[PDB]
């Protein structure tokens, strides 16, 4: 009887998934409708609608579902990382990447992301906030479908830049990543023992000198380059450089980053 | 475009089968196809879906209720009553389902869900009994597992034997009727205990209602006109049969009223026909 | 601290014997002082006090409607049939207020909404006559007047047709030639207080009241003297009116209701402001 | 004929200058009559302004908020971010009011009501400073009669500290005492020391100040005509230096400081402005 989630959203992008979106409701629907007694089901029609539904639903509902992909989720972080009232997220993974769902350890089969909401395993989870602009999978330079880090990262130019973290300062760089989720491309995070909710970014350079160095890196596949830890970052490029993060986004450097620790709280797989 | 741009569904988990999981991958997915804004709340008690008709009455354009005869009953008096009533359509959830036959619903309840997503809207008389309303009937005279109230009373009919007389007075449209009898029926619904209305030539949006009444002495006079299968007026002694618009029923002693679900009705009624008074979804194939 | 956090104030426009404005000026500002969430919606046409009723009885803990008899009328038949039905009160914003009289409102419309902020609340009866509620009375024989129905015929009792009529009232009967029919439940009738002895709207119980065919001379005196103590009267729950023919029915405001009846008491079935002091 | 079918009126029970019935008095009944559909919130916290804007700005038409700069800020800071932000009007309830006054509204506040019921409606620009939205003004090196009141009415009796500032690929480097990005046409009550700066015209005015003496005989002697235009600004400090604005907040430098075009709609008095 003691659910923690009185009144339910979800929000479809009925774009989403496989195919059959008759299919995919067949799948996702049903348990959620059983589990949540208030269940309201609301579909995307254009880009920015799901911004719009978390606005509105922000302080009348309790927990908000999203199914879709890295864009959609970016639309609900963008909806309610502003607001003063935030209520629960929670993702069904319905794009082909879905990184911050596998960070929550969410199952791709699109039922069992489903029943896994039931359970309601909820945790903190840090937001990042880059000028103004929130995420929660990454920040990155020199990265430029699977998207924009897959398709790096499936495929894997100098500039300088001048680093100013928590009172420190750091040189000729290919690729700057600023890191908060665990998974980025699809896979686990490059970057090396990143957590979404320990309160700070992960800094993350590719030297001039370690391109070579960086390739077999990645190839070998276990991490553990100059990487540091912090909360407070600014990022300062010689010529003003479009910044990429989580989905479109009209972000350039230079850029102050900011963490608001445990900022969302979301539905997780405590089992994985 | 669609007629619905919001739409409710009202769950009684209690109905159907009784499996809500299985129920519920049954009628929502071509309900959440269909309708890019839909809210589902389920019920916990008797009441409920009054309520929740109540509240949403004006922040809705549809409304659909899966349960049976008693949540739709209480669906009928949640709107009813309401200056602005939204469309109201049925899922079978019971055994029984009057009204949904009379929109030719079928009662595999997927299908029933396939068919609100086509949208056929008609008008649909609804009747006021002294305040209460009601969609199928109105009838004295009809009181281990059920069939319904209706539906019993019919499989039981032949094998009982001693049934109780009462006096009635009805006032139908400035005509008067006074007789000693066993049964009176006000038949609003196409439909009464899962088959077609004993009661002759009822539709339930013509603007009228129909009055039915088996006298004291006519027993075993409308035995044989069930029997006989041939729902017409037969120019009988024992059964009375009338049209009217303004009922008003007077017994000696007050008796308890039976309709479409659980209420508190007695005698004496003023009954009223209010024509077109919901519309629902319905199928044109059938009706 | 208060009875309720949320608060809607129905406005009709028309009432009250100045413009908007002023009357605004008297109303509002108490009522926004002591409701920190209060919600004004003016009615535009017949019917929206009724509609607005419906539609925020389950948002809301307080209805207050700025009106006469007739918009009092139309939130009687909004809350009266729902399940859940907040706090009532009344500003008297017509010339007759009857019920805002029975509550002791006083006339003057700004100490009318003081009254509010004071949260007396009590439970009222309201009337059922075949699915039809009323606040006031139900009446037969009622037969350019601003006045209202009871306050015309008052006016002109001065200088009737008779009928008969059967009345079952809780497991007894009155038959008798009568001129005029009466049920009351409130007490104050057109402007006064009722002409039917010892009504209350909060005792469970409905006053019958007719005046026969052979009593026309002894009513017009009685009204003359404006006594009003203690023609057939007696109490009861449970009403059956008939006539011979079909009579129109006059009630608190516009319907559409006529004999035969089946009349019922809803015992404290709304609750409302009142004053205590009167 | 109105632009505006549902009204929401936020009420800081603590503003104005007497009683809160007498305050109630003057502006409610005018609004009331003008609107047949108006909500009144009355405050009782901190953040509740914000709240209230963020729940109401996609169920309401305007927003009319009865407050001081701090309610104001309040007000922005809830609409600024969100995808859907109905018009925005402000009865002016604190002694400072600089916005309220950018907008030509009577500082009377029955005439203030009554302004809004002639439903005058104009763009007006928000500025972003590193996801902290404001009206009137950022700065660094700013009873009290609000942050920049308090300034003025002590600056007759400092430090100075280094700021690198990027502004539409332009950049400036310098030792300063005080340096102001304005948005508003007001602050501290009276016409921006910042010469023509306008709250609708696209852009923003940076005004950075060895300037100490000459600053205040500028302020002495009003005349009013390093000082720049600029859209896209980026504000650098040797340390992390804090920031002043329109109300509380916890921004400090860095800071990009970007404008948002006719961000808002607000309503205005076209007599005056
Ligand atoms: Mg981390
Ligand atoms: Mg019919
Ligand atoms: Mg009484
Ligand atoms: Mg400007």
């Amino acid at each position: 009887t003691k659910t923690k989630f009185e009144k339910v959203l979800l929000i479809v992008n009925p774009k989403a998934g496989q195919g059959d979106l008759h299919t995919n409701l067949t799948k996702i629907v049903p348990p959620l409708a059983a589990a949540f007694p208030d269940l309201h089901i609301l579909h995307t029609k254009e880009q920015g609608d799901a911004t719009k539904y978390c606005q509105e639903f922000a302080s009348k509902v309790d927990l908000i579902i999203v199914f879709g992909g890295d864009g959609t989720v970016f639309e609900c972080t963008n909806g309610l990382a502003p607001l003063e009232i935030r209520p629960t997220l929670a993702i069904i993974p319905g794009g082909t990447c879905n990184d911050f769902s596998r960070t929550l350890g969410v199952p791709q089969n699109i039922a069992e992301a489903a029943k896994l909401i039931t359970k309601e395993h909820v945790k903190p989870v840090d937001v990042a906030k880059a000028n103004g602009q929130h995420f929660l999978n990454f920040w990155g330079i020199g990265l430029v479908k699977l998207g924009k880090i897959g398709y790096y990262l499936s495929t894997i130019e100098t500039f300088p830049v001048k680093i100013t973290y928590d009172g420190q300062v750091y040189d000729e760089a290919v690729l700057v990543m600023v890191g908060n989720g665990e998974y980025l491309g699809g896979i686990p995070s490059f970057i090396p023992n990143v957590k979404c909710d320990d309160g700070t970014l992960d800094i993350f350079v590719v030297k001039s000198t370690g391109i070579q160095a960086f390739k077999d890196y990645i190839g070998k596949k276990l991490f553990e380059i100059f990487h540091v830890k912090a909360k407070s970052i600014h990022i300062e490029t010689e010529e003003e450089k479009e910044v990429d993060t989580d989905g479109e986004s009209s972000l350039h450097t230079p850029c102050q980053i900011e963490l608001l620790q445990g900022h969302f709280t979301m539905i997780y797989n405590p089992a994985v």
